[PDB]
């Protein structure tokens, strides 16, 4: 006798399990256990994955009921869950996703600024020089400090509640309520600060001295600066550091990619379509019963949606493991996800990405891991799948 089959099945994120496309074949919809002992149906080929994020009757905001099953336990209040639906009730969403895009005079400049001065200043120090720690996630919390209107000072501290705001537990976690309700009482003494006037958080704290937004609570305006810090950067500095794994480790493209940096935005789909960067499938609860291929999910139990189950489907991206820069559907992968909550940085992350590849091949052309690839450590229990330290020479 074995036991049901647990998830997440590896938090290695620079090689799939050759058991994704095994399931995938036999079952793309079967059922697993979770890290809390709930169980849960894992859905592993692009055209369920589809199915399942295009019906919003498997709810996102469901998922935070109290007594359902858990993929992991909450590491904000229930109602945070909902923070999109939040947003947009409060008339917020255009405001919010207009602020949060690559297009502002002087964001794109401010980007190749910074990932330049990283890189100079890992070339002075000389090789090894860790690629995740000083400079991937530095260029995301420097990116989110300009993008919200805050002062780069305070990135640093506003960063350090991350490896544990994005853990996936069992277990809810004293330490992200502690980090939580400082970063929230943080964002809320910004909205209050005559100093901050630019980026998503100068706009919001206007909006909410205009009349339109003054039965909007304080919560909600705080809450949107914290989720959108830690989403954004989060998603950025570990999408960002394993597609720099996937790239390293692929000379023939590295050197394209170098040689012709207009390539550059077509390498970053694929990087997307092949990135292993979400630790867990996206979870939603049914709200009815819905058939999904061979099972009739019944109401009130938990799906998950595999993002490189859909990604690395040969049925959509035939040889689905290689990049290849003239697919005929190149951002029609799930990346970003799909439907109603479909990631509204999904343009600034492909920019940040863009940005930080283009400066890093032209200042370290010949850039290569600096240890064995076993050797990278990867991050356990965590909504991100990446490595601790990732050591180059160049
Ligand atoms: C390459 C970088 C990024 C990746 C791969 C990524 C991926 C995703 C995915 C897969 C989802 C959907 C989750 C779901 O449906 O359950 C999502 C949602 C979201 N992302 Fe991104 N993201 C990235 C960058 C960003 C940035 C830069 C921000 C903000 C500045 C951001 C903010 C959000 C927020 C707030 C949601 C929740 C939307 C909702 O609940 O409707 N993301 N992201």
């Amino acid at each position: 006798a074995t036991v049901l089959l647990e998830v997440p099945f590896s938090a290695r994120g620079d090689r799939i399990p050759d058991a994704v496309a095994e399931l995938r074949t036999r079952e793309p919809i079967r059922k697993v256990r979770t890290i809390t002992g709930a169980e849960a149906w894992l859905v592993s080929s692009y055209a369920l994955c589809t199915q399942v994020l295009e019906d919003r009757r498997f709810s996102m905001k469901e998922t935070a009921a109290a007594g359902a099953p858990r993929l992991n336990a909450l590491t904000v209040p229930p109602e945070v869950v909902n923070n999109m639906g939040n947003i947009a009730d409060a008339g917020l969403r255009k405001a919010v996703m207009k602020a949060i895009t690559p297009k502002a005079p002087g964001l794109e400049q401010f980007l190749r600024d910074t990932a330049n001065s990283l890189l100079d200043n890992l070339i002075t120090e000389g090789a090894p020089a860790d690629l995740r720690n000083d400079f991937a996630d530095p260029l995301a919390t420097a990116l989110h400090c300009k993008v919200l209107g805050i002062p780069q000072e305070d990135g640093p501290k506003l960063f350090r509640s991350l490896s544990i705001a994005f853990m996936s537990s069992a277990d809810p976690i004293p330490a992200a309520k502690i980090n939580w309700d400082r970063d929230i009482e943080y964002m809320a003494g910004i909205l209050e600060n005559p100093n901050i006037t630019t980026g998503l958080m100068g706009e919001l704290s206007r909006l909410r001295k205009d009349p339109a937004y003054s039965h909007v609570s304080d919560e909600l305006f705080a809450t949107i600066g914290v989720t959108f810090f830690g989403a954004g950067v989060i998603s950025t500095g570990s999408f960002l550091t394993t597609a720099l794994i996937s790239l390293i480790q692929r000379p023939q493209l590295r050197n394209l990619l170098h040689e012709k940096p207009e390539l550059i935005p077509a390498g970053v789909e694929e990087l997307l379509r092949i990135n292993l960067s979400f630790a867990d499938g996206l979870p939603r609860l049914a709200t009815a019963d819905i058939q999904v291929g061979d099972v009739l999910v019944r109401k009130g139990e938990l799906v998950l949606v595999l993002l490189e189950g859909a990604n690395f489907d040969p049925e959509h991206f035939p040889n689905p493991g290689s990049i290849e820069l003239d697919r005929p559907n190149p951002t029609s992968h799930l990346a970003f996800g799909r439907g109603q909550h479909f990631c509204p940085g999904s343009a600034l992350g492909r920019r940040h990405a863009q940005i930080g590849i283009e400066a890093l091949l032209k200042k370290m052309p010949g850039v290569d891991l600096a240890v064995p690839i076993d050797q990278l450590v990867w991050r356990t229990r965590f909504q991100r799948r990446i490595p601790e330290r990732l050591p180059v020479l160049w």
